[PDB]
């Protein structure tokens, strides 16, 4: 009983608002030292969207991303599956569903700044430390931080990810 | 500080306050399922007295007025962990009492954990329920293992 | 096959929600086949009554017909039926569970019902009891009394997900 | 007979002669390019941010150039480029490219980029494209679909001469 | 997954791309018909198509034109992509089509079957004996050279689906 | 040259003057039908005419009456001015007419032909063997005794232009 | 001491006070230019209000689609300087930009002021691409273009 | 040498706002011992207007006044020419344009309480210490600043002042 | 003499001024296809500072503002022959520059043919290219044989 | 090759650039008439211009001023670009102009012709003997000291195009 939803704050629906509170809960827990207030402002920012992993009407994971169709890439912001539902293949389905969502919107590059604790998941999902995008195109849009590893994924719009 | 009676219908400042409240309630009552605390805090018939410190939620009381029945359900009470023992729990309850006096609601009802019984007893609540069982049963949510407490309000004396 | 649950009520325009309703009228009146069919029709098509319809591939298979009393704090379960074509498949339970979550989201935590002899087993199965907590002064005159039958009650728990 | 050139494309709202021309173009591009998924060719021809210069004979589509304009960056990407088999070697490809050149001059876009497969390079060479890219990498990377076999080619347009 | 959707024009573009998928499939499996002819009919407003969708992708369909005034429906294009043939999808398709037509009070299918499609329509209940009067289908359904006129009568009391 | 399907709608200074021209050439290539009769049909809201116009002048046309409910179209008047004859204008007029009708799902023409029109209709693909049943056209098309009914069936998959 | 982001009577007077404080504490530039920027409805000013009177402010222009803000004017009026209001002003501006999710500050600043911008965390090493601010911010011989990167992982107030 | 006379004021448009600020800057510089907030509150009072002296789109002088049409007189509050455009006859023309404006608005009396430093300019412009307006007509509407000298100017509608 | 920053937006006083400008640019640059000169002068995002004696056009500068890249393209500059050698060309460039200080910009780039060298030099244009090719490429219209010339601004 | 009667009425993308082109053509084949004058007339509302559009370019035109109240039309400017002359364009322009005026019942053209235009106007049927009374054109057509007044009378049955 698993479905994938691309949601976000428009300002209507309550289930969305509760989903976004669930996503904020999930992200905020897995990522403690980041202020709860800050994760909420990002999840509830309209320019951010979340691909939510739903089981039985219930949020168990998702990816918070920020599209920059002006620049040709999407920033991967938050990326988490709740601890009870891990190691079930959900993190890959989440990423693949985000990749097909993005080729159908003519965006073919993901960019993210990753902890040391996330690098492995992004590596598994096909992300690389060789950034083909020039720095003059993402810097200032994606949140750069000292000590973070910029990683890139190139999407082949000719293969169906889902 | 700032005291606000907020709720759900728009406005994003308020809505981010609700999420703050939900995280505080969910944190201080790990007892309760996160999704349940969210469902109530965002219920329109529920509203919350938010304790704000510099645009930031540090406490609150989620309550549901039943004006037709003549009482209010105290649902959630929390002051954030790093801000307690400053008198905020008492100031929040009092603001709530004066809010209800101005709406002719002079009875609070709450189901309290024994972790919370001490707080409600010192805010004036009692285990001896004057409101008839026929007026509240099936209106307030019964959490078994908790004990029902009631507070009667004096509309003539001032609280803030 | 594809199976769906929707609470189909009635206001004041849709095509098949009505045809779902007459089907519901039929399955209730087919499995409850001694109460006057017109009565079942008037209730099923009453505006303040709703019906949780269990539908698969368009055909109606089951339903629970209920009338919420949110001022009084309870809902009346008037009709419960799965068509004999699809019994013994746990659909009676899936129906009641979807009814339970629907009412939890509407802050109604008590069901009340009058059960005939051939439905008491179903309600015991689903958590109902003969020990009534809702006071008489709050249900009497509201729920259709039908007293050759048993008043049973189910208290819901808002914390748990039923579906 | 009655050779026409029309810059067509999908909108968010709305015409039907255009829709059938878009299906024809999707049929020509797909047939001429059979290992690429038909659904991807359809998704591009029907994307609103993509336009196609349809080559029309007797109202039937016999060729086209599918392109996407990037006015913010100052170039256009040539996506698909085809002429029907039984109408080739009739000089229609050159006429198609020239109307596209004229169309892009009028819109202040004076650079064409394209990732050519090996079977298209000869056509692009004869139409004035080069492997020497004057547009900076910092400008097209990520906007145009790169591919690890294709050959990036560029065409510079003269806005003062008339290409038609 | 498998979905059945009756689509056409009025449209959308999940629908338009589905129609292009349908047109592509009809054209590959019927190299008999010109590609622009198939596109014209698949995109004609008075035509509808029962689209067989798998993974959000078109794999089969039955394009038909309803003649409610004349009391029958014309089966125009009928195809399942090669990878999914011999899976019983052609019969599920026709079944859902018969159900769709029972609920619109159309109980007679007419079709012209080429040499290669006659067997299939036999398996789905069609016959070469046409009880619809020639005065009511001639000029309405399109004749195709050398094909065979075949007809199916529907029973409103069977839910085929 | 231009081919324009015009017709009087129940306005456009130019198209009416064209319609007057077609009325003239119809009446002068058929100089004993009451011009009053030609005028009423040319300007009838349900008759339309494929006008063959050159440099803004009417040189030929086909006046017709479509019966979509009945499945056919009536050819009523068919002519090319006496100067512009013997240059293939009557066939190109007939071919644009067929293209128009195939796009409108009308695949049968019916007409009554006089002395001078039989060979023309034979040229353009017409036949004296009538496939369309008498119940479908009698009373809808304007009958003559002495004239010869002729029929044309259109193939919707070839392009006629 | 009250902080207000502004750009009504009380507000207009407050903006004239800001133009007065800026033009006095920065007598280089034309008061006409200073007024133009102060009263642009797209420039904003974090105003430092004491007893209802303007004693300082920071005038800035957010470019939320480009992910930065230009620091135009920074001034505390002279009889309030050594009290450290300049730092509280900058902390309120940083914190305000995190809430509105903008993390790079850009400013052209006098030699007369660079020392202040360093105590506030600015550097002359410019990580931001030129094709980002070009044509949006206004050049001077501001001795240095200077950048400050903001970290949301920390409340700034 | 493009110079312009404009009567501007606050509605109870923005190059009026910028001209007002320049005028407040002018008066504030000339009167360093008045609070600049007070000069602002007056210049931006709607009941106050200012005859702006403009050159090349830039306020170089002005006269801030308040009309009392119910009382039949106007108060000159502020009066200044920026100090490098002085001694060019601009102070005369500023006051003359103000005279023309007021006779076309049926006001024939200027009143002003003058600095020690301003009396000689007013005298040059026809002001007098002999006040014909009765005290019952201005006292309390204008402020009698201790140490100022009340001065008056009687205008003639038959005279063309510009 | 009036200076007007005009252009086509989506008005006839302006319109005949545009045609006038197009003629002056056409006559002084006499073998550039006038369809091209007109196409730009009437392009809605090209603008022209019209130098207007009487109420008629006696000179002008057609330019094309490119903010995100930090420079404006000068396409056309001409004073008609009667009012040449009074320095109107230099007054024009001064009104252009000052209009550009109040507006977004501090750089001028132009492709100058063999006859335009002198004017730009005296306006301060130089043959050294301190704008990297990474930015004027694809926005200014490259001219083959011409010489790219740059003018750095006076700021205020 | 197309013909359009255009002009400022009280434009669009096409017509304005077309009139700028027309003004350039007129100006360069009258290279010492003041261009401000030619532009003011070309863009004057009561002035119209029959434009010769080879494909999208203007290659020729006739600027005329109708005086329907006075029974004639003033030919103002008349020019074919240097490329396309001695290709017969000047005659077809004039003929399209003649038919346009026939359809508006204006059957007299008056024009003042310089040395380089007399021959052309002779070849178009113009005469030096003016049958329009000087009581009727004086003060309506703009005189031209030294130019030759020339007149053309049109036949309303003649089809010129």
């Amino acid at each position: 009983i698993i479905e994938f939803h691309v949601i976000g704050n428009s300002l209507a629906n309550r289930r969305v608002l509760l989903w976004l509170v669930g996503l904020q809960n999930v992200f905020s827990h897995q990522l403690p030292r980041m202020p709860k207030e800050y994760i909420a402002r990002l999840v509830f920012d309209p320019k951010h969207k979340t691909l939510a992993l739903i089981k039985d009407g219930r949020v168990i994971g998702g990816i918070c991303f920020r599209m920059f169709p002006t620049q040709g890439f999407t920033e991967i912001v938050f990326c988490a599956v709740t601890s009870n539902e891990q190691v079930k293949g959900y993190g890959t389905h989440l990423m693949n569903h985000l990749k097909e969502y993005h080729i159908k919107h003519n965006i073919l590059y993901f960019l993210t700044y990753a902890d040391e604790y996330a690098i492995g998941y992004f590596k598994k999902q096909g992300f690389s430390k060789d950034i083909k995008v020039p720095k003059s195109r993402y810097l200032g849009y994606i949140k750069d931080y000292e000590g973070a590893t910029l990683m890139e994924c190139e999407l082949n719009p000719r293969i169906p990810y889902t």
